[PDB]
């Protein structure tokens, strides 16, 4: 039904199937080794299958990708310990940047490598903690980021698309059904993530680590590109500071291709304001502009069942959240007022 998602879920499939390290026996045995705070032992292992000579000629995207993922592992795991990964791993750093180099992408794991470009078999999924409710913190965000990559593409073709045009609705009753998957994402982490065990246990792997003289998140569903969609469909023109500094925080961890959209739409008005400007030269009276209106307004509603019950998600597992959640969600709330205040 959303038939969009496939090459995206196999653009995924190549990453998650490649082991060019050949570690994936090795990673599995960090979960214990977590287990036993054996620091030590996490660098040792590590030491196993990490390059020294630099990387192999051959390698294109797709291995460094995957060894990144595999590294990666290892950084998140030594920092929830207390260390910077690249002041007791011996080097590691000129690895790390050589990565970086080879994929444009930060020099450390993103969300990325954690979730849709590891394999999900149980013999080969890697894991910080081994623990049920970190495969199932993985699974929330596989049900949802091939389908959001699809709504990146239908915002951005929307864009370009006339409210007069009968289109403008089919579109974006196209993009309301894939921005779902969002919704269907934070009522399986609701199901099956134990708070106690995500603040506890889960939350202390991601923590920033040190590389190149600077300080790089850690992996989360933040990371998801849907501040790049929403920036197309009403953010770019925002004047809220605050907000604008989330963007640019969290823009060097999503695919390049992304952070070339977002710097393609900064400088323009979003999609809303194009609608809207659109719909008071043209009139609600033309029959394709009420429709192109209402289909809009349905995607805003779906961004507020998505992002109203993950405030609830994150309020419950903090109490065991942060400011910018809500003040996202009140800007989310207005923008789909001013669609409202068009049909009336
Ligand atoms: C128990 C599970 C979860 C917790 C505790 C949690 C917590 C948070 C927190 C605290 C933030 C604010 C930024 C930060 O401090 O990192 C955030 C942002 C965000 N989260 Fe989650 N989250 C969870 C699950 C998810 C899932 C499953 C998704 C989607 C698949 C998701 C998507 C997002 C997005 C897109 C943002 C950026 C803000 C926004 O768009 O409203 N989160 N999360
Ligand atoms: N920081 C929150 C919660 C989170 C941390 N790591 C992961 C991994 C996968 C999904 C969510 C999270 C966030 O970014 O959503």
């Amino acid at each position: 039904t959303l038939d969009r998602v496939g090459v995206f879920a196999a653009t995924h499939a190549a990453v998650a199937a490649s082991d060019p390290l050949q570690a994936r026996a090795l990673v599995l045995q960090l979960p214990g080794l977590n287990r036993n705070k054996d620091v030590p032992g996490i660098v040792g292992l590590l030491r196993e299958f990490l390059p020294v000579r630099g990387l192999p000629s051959g390698w294109g995207f797709v291995e460094a990708a995957a060894a990144m993922r595999d590294i990666g592992f290892f950084l998140g795991s030594l920092k929830r310990h207390g260390h910077e990964p690249a002041e007791v791993v011996p080097g590691l750093e000129p690895v790390l940047l050589d990565l970086a180099r080879a994929t444009n992408l930060p020099p450390r794991e993103t969300l990325l490598h954690v979730t849709v470009w590891n394999p999900t078999a149980a013999d080969a999924q890697r894991s910080y903690t081994g623990l049920p409710d970190e495969a199932h913190l993985l699974e929330s965000v596989r049900i949802s980021m091939a389908a959001l990559e699809a709504a990146i593409a239908l915002t951005v073709e929307l864009f370009d698309v006339s409210l007069r045009s009968p289109e403008f609705a089919q579109r974006s009753d196209e993009l309301e059904a894939y921005l779902q998957k969002m919704v269907e994402s934070i009522v399986y982490a609701y199901r099956f993530i134990s708070p106690q065990v995500f603040y506890d246990e889960l939350r202390p792997f991601y923590e920033p680590i040190r590389v190149g003289g600077q300080s790089y998140l850690g992996p989360g569903a933040v990371e998801m590109p849907l501040f790049v969609l929403e920036h197309v469909l009403w953010g770019s023109q925002s004047d809220d500071q605050t907000y604008r500094e989330f963007k640019e925080t969290y823009l060097p961890y999503v695919l390049p291709a992304y952070r070339a959209v977002y710097a393609r739409f900064s400088g323009e008005p979003a999609l809303i304001d194009r609608a809207l400007d659109e719909a008071r030269a043209v009139g609600t009276r033309d029959e394709h502009v009420r429709a192109g209106l209402t289909a809009l307004e349905r995607v805003f509603k779906v961004l507020l069942r998505f992002r109203a019950p993950h405030l609830k998600l994150a309020e419950r597992a903090y109490e065991v959240a942060p400011s910018m959640l809500g003040e996202l969600l009140t800007l989310t709330y207005a923008a789909r007022s001013r669609v409202r205040a068009a049909l009336d």
